[PDB]
Order: structure tokens, then sequence, then C-alpha cells
């Protein structure tokens, strides 16, 4: 929206347009209070510019809280690339140009912002980015990066998922029905984990091959259009965000909500509804923090692979504290989560 | 439209919104090819955000040219602070907050952008900015800044007028009728120099004591509303920019245009009209370079005041060259000058 686009209260907004490629660049820094901002680089096609600005803004926020509640020394920031065409259609030469300019933009910030991979960006691109700028996390192992953080991400979400399931009074994942939306990098990892832990897997993905294979493995396919209406014990949104609107909140058929996506909840009211409906949601910003722990832990703090792994598992604990507060003070988890980040940031 | 405002070719646009003050902040970086971008801080009230945006960019564009054509090792940028109320209604407190917030943004660019005083901004505000950021030009003298660029600006503008008038075929400024619009820091001083050169002065200004004053000095005042309908030899727009519209370009009654204002031309066609009507125009980005010359010259280049002076004066020289291009090439002075800025830029590499 316009509010969310023009009247954003973050510390800085950076924009740029390239006539050559017709692409627009957005870099939103929400907070640099606890450290330089850091956030991925999402590249995607938006209906309107304002949608691009909105997204960069909501994500940047999530980043800020995510870093604070996870005890990372950094601020929240985010970069959005409004593509002129679908990522897959972009030609190599353009992709590269676009990447080049983006990198130029980061370099201007001079360490006030550090990027990494997000939707449609990868370790190879980071490497590419790194040819112009230094403010990059997630470059491939060969270039000196910590590489991909999906796994750390998925591990975090699994631990989180387990913590949520226990709290809700469902016992263990054993014999529970888990619905995974989005079988990507993280999504697909998380399914392996849950399956292995005794859960029945219901899966959905825009990608048929993805789906086909999960089916191969003994999973159950869900038509994209039956997703939000499909009964489960747990709902794992691991695809795009803004998935839970006020209307979805009142109709979802589950007891738990735990996934990897950023910004799952569209409106504040939705979050109240789930709550009111006896649906235990684990805050996205807590749950999906394994990727940040990984990049920051490794690249910034120099943590080994194990520590990072162990810190990501500790995500479950954070949740337990979140759950304790929400339960004590009578707030939603979301709020409860917001409360603990604030306390950890020592605000 | 914002979208449209966003369809700009600058290297970078920085924006921020301050809930508390309700102030919007803009920083447009046109080019950092010759060096860090630099340009003043304009504080004003905008109708829309898209407006502030278009301005900062228009201005940022002018700066890139001014640096280049003036043989300055810098790029161009401009900050625009969109006010939530008129400058005068802003409480010293809010203003200080706004300044600080301003200063943080600048800080984020870490040297890629150097600022200075512009409209509604002064040495003092620069001193304050300086409390937070270090990339400020035009700080008080005692703060270590080079102070006020006004007088150098006027000298430069002055020198340009003379050369222009001369090329026109008006000979000297002696006996001519000069119409000075806006007698601020710059115009005030220009009137003064024009006066002693023998010119006759018509003056105009919203400030009535400034007008009262010029009147007492022999000068003839002019009604605001009659500013563009007054016949003169030279028109010196020393207040707001974009005063030259297509419609105004066609009815203007003078033989030369030479002022201090940025973005005099409100439109392309206007420059063609004047050119075709035989009204000789000294391109703004060329003639108003006196201030950048001073600031950079002293604060970056470490130049002597005397040297800065020769350079501000050398502005005529550059205009002679501009004219020449315009005359041989068959182009408006506007075009002849961007060209020159273009050449100097390349040779400068
Ligand atoms: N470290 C991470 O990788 C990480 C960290 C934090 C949060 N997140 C969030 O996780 C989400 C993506 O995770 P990822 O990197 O594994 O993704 P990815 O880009 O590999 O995931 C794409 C997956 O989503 C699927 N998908 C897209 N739209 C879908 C839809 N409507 N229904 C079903 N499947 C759909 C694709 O087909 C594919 O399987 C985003 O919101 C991202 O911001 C991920
Ligand atoms: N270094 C400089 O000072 C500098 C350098 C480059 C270009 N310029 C350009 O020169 C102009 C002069 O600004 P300045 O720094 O001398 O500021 P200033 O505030 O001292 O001068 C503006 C003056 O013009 C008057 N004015 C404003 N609106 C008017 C109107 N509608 N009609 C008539 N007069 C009006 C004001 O009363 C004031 O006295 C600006 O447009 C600026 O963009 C100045
Ligand atoms: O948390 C996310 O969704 C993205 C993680 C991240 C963290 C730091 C830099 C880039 C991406
Ligand atoms: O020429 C101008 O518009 C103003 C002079 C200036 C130069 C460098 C930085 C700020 C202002
Ligand atoms: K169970």
């Amino acid at each position: 929206s316009i509010d969310s686009a023009l009247n954003w209260d973050g510390e800085m907004t950076v924009t740029r347009f390239d006539r050559m490629t017709g692409a627009h660049f957005v870099i939103r820094l929400d907070s640099t209070q606890l450290g330089p901002a850091a956030g991925g680089t999402r590249a995607a096609q938006y209906s309107q510019l304002a949608d691009a600005l909105t997204d960069a803004g909501k994500l940047a926020g999530a980043m800020t809280l995510k870093m604070a509640v996870s005890n990372l020394p950094m601020g929240g920031g985010k970069s959005v690339i409004a593509l002129p065409a679908p990522r897959h259609s972009i030609d190599p030469s353009t992709w590269a140009r676009i990447l080049r300019i983006h990198a130029e933009n980061i370099d201007k910030l001079s360490g006030n912002y550090w990027t990494g991979p997000d939707v449609n960006t990868n370790s190879a691109d980071m490497d590419t980015l790194n040819d112009t700028t230094e403010f990059v996390f997630g470059r491939s192992l060969e270039r000196g990066g910590a590489g991909s953080s999906a796994f750390t991400t998925a591990v975090g979400v699994f631990e989180a998922m387990k913590a949520t399931v226990a709290h809700r009074g469902l016992g263990s994942l054993d014999g529970l029905t888990v619905l995974v939306q989005g079988l990507g990098a993280v999504g697909g990892s998380l399914a392996s984990l849950a399956a292995e832990a005794g859960a029945q897997l219901l899966v959905a993905d825009t990608d048929t091959e993805r789906v086909a294979h999960a089916v191969a493995l003994g999973h159950t396919a869900v038509a994209l259009e039956d997703v939000l209406s499909t009964p489960c014990d747990v709902f794992a949104p691991c695809a795009m965000g803004g998935v839970i609107t006020t209307e979805v909140a009142r109709t979802l058929d589950c007891s738990v909500v735990a996934g990897a996506a950023n910004n799952v909840i569209a409106d504040e009211a939705a979050s109240d509804i789930l709550h009111a409906r006896g649906i235990l949601y684990a805050p996205d910003f807590v749950a999906n923090a394994g990727g940040a722990i990984h990049l920051v832990g490794r690249e910034v703090l120099g943590w080994s692979e194990s520590v990072v792994h162990e810190r990501a598992v500790a995500i479950g604990d954070t949740l337990n504290q979140v759950f304790e507060i929400s339960d004590n003070d009578g707030v939603t988890p979301d709020e409860a989560a917001r409360t603990l980040a604030g306390r950890r940031a020592r605000e």
C-alpha cells in the first residue's frame, strides 16, 4: 500500500531504475541499531512499484526483529529487485547487468548494509555480486562464503515445529499430519525431517516434478487450490508470504502453524484469529532464523558448522520462552515474540 | 506520480520519512563519475512527494554539469527536505531534529555525497549537520568551513552577464537596464556590482525592506506581478527557478538572460524560443558555478581566496567558449554548454 510504500518509518530507502533492463532496485534498511543492516536480495516481478516498496519494507522489519530475537549483532535490512520479466526469462547478460548495478548500490552504503541470497538469488549470484562489492554474505564455499543456509534454516524450523507441537499438547510429530506448502530448498529439507520423525506428509508445490518426486518418496500430493482448505495437524508454509489473511485464519483446518516463509501473516487481526481459534502459530521470525544464524554465525562470528547447527536448534527454546510469555501475559505469540526480541535487544 | 518520479536515470535516490516531524527527506545522486557527488540542502514545502523527487533530480542533474564545466573534480547530487509546513513555522527544535535526521542519511553514504547550503539552509545548519556527519561544506569559518558562497556566486554571475551582454552587442553594462529578480544574498550583491558598472537597476523582491532599501540606493523597484512584463536590457533571475516557461519565453522583453537561479528554464522549447527571439541566455549551470567553485576550491582543492576569485571570474571566459559553440555549431547556448561540459569532463579524465 501507499502507507507501507511512502510512509515507511525505517531508517533509509534506496531506489534506482535502469532503463537498459527496465528493472527497479529497492534497498530498505529498517534498523542499524544493533549493527549494520543485513538481509537477502529478493528478485521477482511485482504488479506495481508500491508492491515492491511494501515488500522490501515488511521484510526489512522481519530482519530487524529476527536478528534481535536470535541474539545476532546486526540490524535489519532488505533488497528487492523488481524484474521486468520472470526471473527464468531474464537472459544471462541482463541478469548480470542487473546484478552489477545492485552491487554498485550496496557499495555506496559502505558496510551499512550486507546482503545475501533470498528468493531467486543464489550463492553463484553472490559470488557475482562480490566482484563489485564486499558487503555480501552467502558466497559459495570456494569464494570464501558460508554457502547455502537452507539446511540450517530447515533444521531451525523443524525444531521450532517440534516445540510448537509439544506445547499445543499433541505430543510428538509421530502420527501427525503435516502439510508442507512449497517444496523448495528448505521446504523439501523440512519434509525429510518430519517424515523421518513419524509424521505423515501432505505436499504442494507449483512444481510438478517436485511434487512427483515427493510422491515417489511416499508422500501425498495436494492440489495448490486445496491447500488452505486441507485438514492437517500442522501447516508448514515454506513458499511465499502473506499467506494468512483474515479469511484464511478463520478457515484453516489445523492445530499448529510452523514454516519457513517470511511474513506469513497478512494482517494483525488474522494473528488474533488463529489464536482465538486454538491454533498455535510459531512466529516466522523466530522459527525461520536458522539461515541468519548460519550466515552471520559463520561469516561474521566465525562459528563452526556444529555450533551454527546447535544454535539453530536452540530456536526451539526461544519459542518455548515465547510460548511462556504469550501464555503468561495473554498475548498472541507474535506479540509475545516481539516482546522477547525487545528484551534481548535490551530495549 | 511517484512511479514517474521513480523513473529517473540517476545513480541513486535515497529517501526517508520522519513520522514525528512529518518531514520527507530526499537525496538524489546524479553522478559520481568525476568524484563524490555534491550539492546543497534545499528545505522547502512541497505539494507532493513526487515533486520533491523531481526537483532533487533536476537539481542533481545541474550539479553534475556545473562540476564538469567548471573543471571541478566532483559529481552531482542534491538533497531536498520536504517540509510539513512553511520553513518559518518550524520550531527551532523540530528543525534541529530534522537536521540530525538529515545528517544521518548523509552519513550512511559515507562520503559519496558532500552537502552544503541551499535554499532555506545556511552555514549554521551546516554546523549542526556537522555535529553528526563530517561530509559538509560551507560550515562557519570558525567551524573550519569556507563559509558563504554568495559573494563568489555573484561575482561569477556578474562576470557572465558582462560577457553575455558583450556578445549580444550591447557593449558595456554602462547605461543598460538590469532587472534583478530576488535580491537575496546573491542578487543583493549582484545589484551592487552591476550598479558600479554603470547599469541602471530595476529590482524586485517579496521582502519589502530589501526593496525599500534598494530604492534608497537609487534603484527603481518593480511590482512582483509585473516582473515578467517589464522591458529591460538584462533579466537576472536571482530567486526561484523555472521562471522561464514556453509562454514566458515568447513574451519576455529583454536582450539577455543572466541570473543566479538554478533551473531557470522551465522547459526545453523555452530555450529554443529565446534563442530564436534573439534573447541571449547565459546557461544557469555555467554562470552560477561561483559557489561550487568557492566551496570545492577552498574546502577540497585547498585553494586560495584569490585563486577562487580568478576562477569565479573565469566564468566569462567559459561563456565565451559556450557562445562560440552555439554560433558555429548552430545550437542553443544550452546545448553548446552541455557539450563543453562533456568535453571538459573527458579531458579531465
Ligand atoms: N535461509 C533460507 O533459505 C530462508 C531463511 C528464512 C526464510 N526463508 C523464507 O522461506 C521462503 C522460501 O524458502 P526456500 O528458500 O526454500 O525457497 P525456494 O526459492 O527454493 O523455494 C521455492 C519453492 O517454493 C515453491 N513454491 C513457490 N510458490 C509456491 C506455491 N504457491 N505453492 C507451493 N510451492 C510453491 C517452489 O516451487 C519451490 O519448491 C521465503 O518466504 C523465504 O524468505 C528462507
Ligand atoms: N551559492 C549560492 O548562493 C548560489 C549558488 C548557485 C545558484 N544559486 C541560485 O541562486 C538563487 C539565489 O539564492 P540565494 O542563496 O542567494 O538565496 P536568498 O534567500 O538570499 O535569495 C532569495 C531572495 O529572493 C527573494 N525571492 C523569493 N521568491 C521571490 C519571488 N517570487 N519574486 C522575487 N523575489 C523572490 C527572497 O525575498 C530573497 O531575498 C537560488 O535559486 C539558487 O538556486 C545560488
Ligand atoms: O532470513 C531470511 O529470510 C534471509 C536470511 C538472510 C540473512 C542475512 C543476509 C541475507 C539473508
Ligand atoms: O551551485 C549551487 O547550486 C550551490 C553551491 C553548492 C556547491 C556544492 C555543494 C553545495 C552547494
Ligand atoms: K503425535
